[PDB]
């Protein structure tokens, strides 16, 4: 079974809403919806995985973030550590920067069942503030 460390950033801005984009049709856990981000290649560091992965997916430099929290789950093909970063500074405006589709979202209207399974713990938490 393959283990894979990823992280992925959860952009909030002042209005309480996080920036959210769609995983693509043929994807692993496809037409989810997912804080952008992705593997910690080897050589990176978690706090430079997301920052590259940020830069890649949506355009932004994510700075003076936070760890909101770390877990593991086993998919049924893969296992996976995911690092959730609280973004709330950051240069640029997310956009899809890949083409994929991404918009603002209300914290308090996010539904765990629109995200992998992974995301049931965070989504809770991320409701709590
Ligand atoms: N990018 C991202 N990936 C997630 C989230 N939740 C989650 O289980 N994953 C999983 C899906 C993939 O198996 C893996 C990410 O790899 P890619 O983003 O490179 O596809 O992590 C999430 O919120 N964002
Ligand atoms: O691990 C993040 C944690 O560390 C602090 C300092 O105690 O922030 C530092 O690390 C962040 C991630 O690299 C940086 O963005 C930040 O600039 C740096 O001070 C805490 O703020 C944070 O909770
Ligand atoms: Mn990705
Ligand atoms: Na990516």
């Amino acid at each position: 079974m393959k283990k894979l460390q990823i992280a992925v950033g959860i952009i909030r801005n002042e209005n309480n809403e996080i920036f959210i984009t769609r995983r693509a049709a043929d994807a692993h856990m496809a037409n989810k919806l997912e804080f952008p981000g992705g593997k910690i290649e080897m050589g990176e560091t978690p706090e430079q995985a997301v920052v590259r992965e940020l830069q890649e997916e949506v355009g932004i430099t994510p700075q003076h973030f936070s760890l909101f929290e770390k877990l593991e789950y086993e998919f049924p093909d893969r296992h996976i550590t995911l690092w959730f970063w609280l973004v709330e500074r950051w240069e640029g405006e997310p956009w899809g920067k890949e083409g994929q589709p991404g918009e603002w979202m209300s914290l308090v209207g996010l539904n765990a069942d629109d995200f992998p399974p992974a995301n049931e713990p965070v989504i809770a938490k991320l409701k709590r503030l």
